[PDB]
């Protein structure tokens, strides 16, 4: 119907509309994460700071997808963001790991995207997908990695000291 | 129980939540408005940045709700973003028209937070709405009555001309 | 036989020549389009200027393919560049209209192409497409049925005042 | 039937649209000429460089013929743009003698339309051509002449040296 | 184990390791063949800072492959780096042909390491060795080819004239 | 035979190809032990920095000597650059102490390559020694023992606390 359509199968713009939606809810658990830290009886500046700049990221990565839909011919179809669903996640070494199965979450699917891109023979999107997405969730998921080692070696979450002096002088 | 509390209800609190899940709502109104006026079917690019800014601004507002929950030593409980709702909004006007009512929707719950606020003597939270929410409601429902007044008398939403010049001369 | 020459099949090096030939019939289409709306019975002077410009691109994808093959060792083969043969295309909007399915065109063979470089296992030629021609495709597309709704949604081709006012506010 | 159309004769229309093919053609054969000398076998890349402005200069001598067309009230007829035609042009010194006999071939159909030009009591066309045409085809044929005679006396097409220090000393 | 791992097979891993050796020992090959040339009795400054150049890129070859193991949560496991091991390199001509067959080694493991990231379907691997490696291989295998041609033309190795005159024109 | 060779002994010459080799030994170690800090679950990333730049050192080290192996007329022999040999590195105290004991084994070599140097009466290459690697020893030796010194009293390699504050407010 779509005018531009070309070479985009039904199930990849079905695809994308749930990608868009693991985007926004990822945007949604990295912002309720964040003003957790900016409780008073938190009060990690540093950790409430770098999960905003997360959130906002996510978001920028629905809008992406969401652009990619229209010019593509498909049509954007939109569900509810469900509230985030973690359950162990209150400390800064909790919300680091959660942070860590959560991007690994979302690369998982985008992977799987990919395989769907590729079973349709839409270049197209398998270029999309791994110049915009794949490496960025590398980087994400090694960055994580790396928080969490140190913030465990240095005796997270035990040790206040700790969290407070990684937020000072890595997340500073 | 949080060190900081003061003269801050209960039921305020409970207010302040429900206010933060209504005004990721308008955001996701925006949002989606936005990228329907992206499509290559309509395609008017004005009317797609205005109301993508308009969902910026709104994340923007529910933001500044979570961070005055934690100033008064409240909690933020989050709750699913619910999808845009709306039922005839597809055209310039017709979205013109539903971001009327959404931000009527939004100031009348301020204008309940507000009795609320001041049935519990909380003169700083009165002030907190008075002073960041109730005259950019008041702004924002003043400029889309204009935008709605204009492309109604320009022949919208029959006239494809009209929208098309409204999108470049008052939207551009 | 080149010294240069590793992984690149005889079937490539020849749908690259033929590339070649179709990004060069693109460039004189719309170069000839382009001087239809420089007469003196037409004159609006961005569609022409638009066109050129779309003229001048489809030159530098050619020249880039020339490189391609020199690149790879493949041996440059040229053929006679056809005139343009569109058959119902003199107004503002049947040029873009003319435009987008001369673009879905040249897609169509860039995709063509992948599929070949793929069954002949060459990632580099591969990367080569997606990375210099599918989303150009893919943007020059959208933008065209961007331009197609809009000439239409105003009145075009009756209309020759929203020819007039597109020419200004859009091409200009 | 054109509305400015004035002291123009149909046989000068028709003689600028073929004029219009042969500059065309003769920004192929310089395209062409170009990337022989990009090849891996060949490798002088000012050579390469010097050709492809020569094309570029053709095209735009295209351009401004079809931009008279339209000054003067005729209307272009494009034709296929032939493959170069040339049959002994593949080292320095025969591409350089190709391009001479090329701008004097071009040159001969430009005296022949100012021939007709003034037949017709045509003295705009007549200046135009004198203007734009004659005197840039004069120096382009002097300069070729310079090229080749340099070339044949440094010891070309033999003396593999003699092509390259040519194309580092005279053409970088 | 890692816990950054994830759709990164044991193979590739292991095939990464083997790449990282293969650009140390061509850093190296590259450093032998560079001093060559800054030897009393052979004396072509420019040929020596050129393949010096190059052995610097081919380490930033390898260390970009060590990033990426530890990126994907890989163990980097190092191997003897070999001396040199070409048997007919000792002219300008010579080591420039030792470059091409050195440069094309290379591009043939990269190849095979791109098929074997394809057929363990790990797309950022994939789209890593396209957007890194196999672009920068084509470039050098061409720019070697042209560098191996005009040595030949101008009359190398015989003609000491011709490669002092290389080294100061092309290599200058 | 080299006619610029003077006073320059015959073990001279061969024990600085064994100090090249060294030197190359060295860079290896460096660029082993630097992406160890790189892995995810070490990921102290200034003394991934810090061994990095001593790596490039070495490697410079490695080229003044063959720039003067070529200056005294001498003749280069290259060797295979062994795999780094360490047994008990992988914490950030015990790759400083190997650092230590890697720079104590160069500067020991270089010690005796100057007695053989005094021996065979060499003055410039005594003088080349001290000016550009002994002092260069003494401080790389000076400044590893403060490194071992605070990380040890800081209380590696059990503390991870220390090991972090180090990286950080010494390496950073
Ligand atoms: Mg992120
Ligand atoms: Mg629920
Ligand atoms: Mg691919
Ligand atoms: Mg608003
Ligand atoms: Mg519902
Ligand atoms: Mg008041
Ligand atoms: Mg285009
Ligand atoms: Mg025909
Ligand atoms: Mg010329
Ligand atoms: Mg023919
Ligand atoms: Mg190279
Ligand atoms: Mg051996
Ligand atoms: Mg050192
Ligand atoms: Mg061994
Ligand atoms: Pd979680
Ligand atoms: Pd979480
Ligand atoms: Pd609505
Ligand atoms: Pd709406
Ligand atoms: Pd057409
Ligand atoms: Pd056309
Ligand atoms: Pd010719
Ligand atoms: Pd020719
Ligand atoms: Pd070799
Ligand atoms: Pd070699
Ligand atoms: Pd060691
Ligand atoms: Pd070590």
């Amino acid at each position: 119907t779509s005018q531009v359509r070309q070479n985009y199968h039904q199930d990849s713009e079905a695809a994308i509309n749930r990608q868009i939606n693991l985007e926004l809810y990822a945007s949604y658990v990295y912002l309720s994460m964040s003003y957790y830290f900016d409780r008073d009886d938190v009060a990690l500046k540093n950790f409430a700071k770098y999960f905003l700049h997360q959130s906002h990221e996510e978001r920028e990565h629905a809008e992406k997808l969401m652009k990619l839909q229209n010019q593509r011919g498909g049509r954007i179809f939109l569900q509810d963001i469900k509230k985030p669903d973690c359950d162990d996640w209150e400390s800064g070494l909790n919300a680091m790991e959660c942070a860590l199965h959560l991007e690994k979450n979302v690369n998982q699917s985008l992977l799987e995207l990919h395989k769907l891109a590729t079973d349709k023979n839409d270049p197209h999107l398998c270029d999309f997908i791994e110049t915009h997405y794949l490496n960025e969730q590398v980087k994400a998921i090694k960055e994580l990695g790396d928080h969490v080692t140190n913030l465990r070696k240095m005796g997270a979450p035990e040790s206040g000291l700790a969290e407070y002096l990684f937020d000072k002088h890595t997340l500073g």
